[PDB]
């Protein structure tokens, strides 16, 4: 993290979010397998497909602006969120308690992303990145809908 | 490490995690308030501290409201990492609007970690029939969403 300008901050956070999404796609298959509820399992599989589209949006964002260039880095916060989900799996039997706990872990993941994309959209707008702003808002709305979905599942987990 | 056999245990685990997260956050907020030269953001950080104080008191009230809600001493590692990131922001920037932007971002990741946690706690409280916890948790949740919104206002106002 070496950041002097708003443009450097945008690149830094976009690079972070990019790493977070790639990590999350690696983890989602196991989350889908670890759940006993098939509706929740399919929500994890749907969320994987959506995350693929979101990573594609980042590529398009990079293409859209000269001097947007991603840095290779590991998003450590996402790394820890994913490990906490894996600790849930390790600490439970495959039942409705695991399900409740996996939804909770995944909503922290989604909320980390909701924050990140909200910030990215604000900064894109500030920097005059019009195409990027459009694409970032598309992801942000999807992240919000996924979280809502997960809440509906947590509530009908009774 | 964690051991969760029942919905009751899960709720205790997460309540305990959140309680640690809030205590850690109060330790961090004073430095965040000093680290910004923008007065409005500085004020938001001091307001957030006083608000978090009241949120910890709600958790004590939640704990008194139901027997067999007993908190476990644990360190919330996610909040620890989010606070570490805010501190790295301070060391990696000059004291200016760029720092402010980056601190607001770090603080919104904190708020959203708490929005998620409280949303889950309110769900499980309802399921468990902890009526008093439910209203307390919903109150904190509402405040957390307002704080995130105030921070968005400041993010956009940093232009
Ligand atoms: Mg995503
Ligand atoms: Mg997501
Ligand atoms: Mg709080
Ligand atoms: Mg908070």
């Amino acid at each position: 993290m070496n950041i002097k300008t708003v443009e450097d901050l945008f690149i830094h956070l976009l690079s972070d979010t990019y790493s977070a999404e790639k990590q999350l796609t690696k983890a989602l298959p196991k989350l889908a397998r670890a759940t006993s509820n098939e509706k929740l399992s399919q929500a994890f599989q749907s969320h994987l497909e959506e995350t693929q589209g979101q990573i594609e949006r980042i590529d398009q964002i990079v293409e859209s602006e000269s001097g947007i260039k991603l840095k290779r880095m590991k998003c450590v916060a996402m790394e820890g969120l994913i490990e906490e989900a894996n600790e849930v799996i390790e600490s439970t039997e495959k039942n409705e308690v695991r399900d409740a706990a996996l939804i909770a872990a995944a909503q922290k993941v989604e909320h980390y992303e909701i924050a990140s994309y909200g910030t990215l959209a604000t900064l894109a707008e500030q920097l005059g990145y019009s195409k990027a702003l459009k694409l970032l808002k598309e992801t942000l709305d999807e992240e919000k809908q996924t979280d809502l979905k997960l809440t509906d599942l947590a509530v009908s987990n009774v």
